[PDB]
RNA sequence: UUCCCGGGCCUUGUACACACCGCCCGUCACGCCAUGGGAGCGGGCUCUACCCGAAGUCGCCGGGAGCCUACGGGCAGGCG
């Protein structure tokens, strides 16, 4: 027995070091790349378009426009190749997956996605709190 | 003395004048050139309508928040 508990044992690859976010709010993920036997940390930053929750190997995809072409990247949420991920802004999604933005991509999405104050306000307030409460 | 040939004088018509064995016209054939049309093909300029929209000035907001304050202000920022 413990069919899932065994496969759930299987991960020493879970990682707690990355931030909370949901679809709709924009983030920036730094990712190890090769680029000809050298090594670089490339950043990729756009709206997170969706999140697939499987526990370990959940994955989340990020969309942005780059030099006049939309791009989506799909990252494994536990990937050993993610150095860090910063949330660069929060936004109010209204539904789980937003693919609908692909056929907007214009000003109409900054109207559809207006920033989520509740989670913004609780970020600052969480950052003031942890800042004040570490030192003294 | 009508007719054929040549000739003389006057006259008349002429686009002939190396002068009627003159001049000249239009198709057709050939060569060269330029040009119209032509299923279309390419390009330039332009107009109309609608979508998206940089930088920017302008206008409204500056609030569940920021910063400075000379705080019933200004700034970042947001929207048009
Ligand atoms: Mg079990
Ligand atoms: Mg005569
Ligand atoms: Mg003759
Ligand atoms: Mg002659
Ligand atoms: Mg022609
Ligand atoms: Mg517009």
């Amino acid at each position: 027995n413990r069919g899932a508990l065994i496969k759930l044992v299987e991960s020493r690859y879970v990682r707690t070091d990355l931030p909370e976010f949901r679809p709709g709010d924009t983030v920036r993920v730094s990712y190890k790349v090769k680029e000809g036997n050298r090594t670089r940390i490339q950043d990729f930053e756009g709206i997170v378009i969706r999140i697939r929750r499987n526990g370990f190997n959940t994955t989340f995809t990020v969309r942005k426009v780059s030099y006049g072409v939309g791009v989506e990247r799909i990252f494994p949420l536990h990937s050993p190749l993610i150095q860090k991920i910063d949330i660069v802004q929060r936004g109010r999604a209204r539904r789980a997956k937003l693919y609908f933005i692909r056929n907007l991509s214009d000003r109409e999405i900054r109207r559809k996605l207006r920033a989520d104050r509740k989670r913004i306000d609780q970020d600052r307030a969480a950052e003031r709190a942890a800042k004040e409460e570490a030192q003294k």
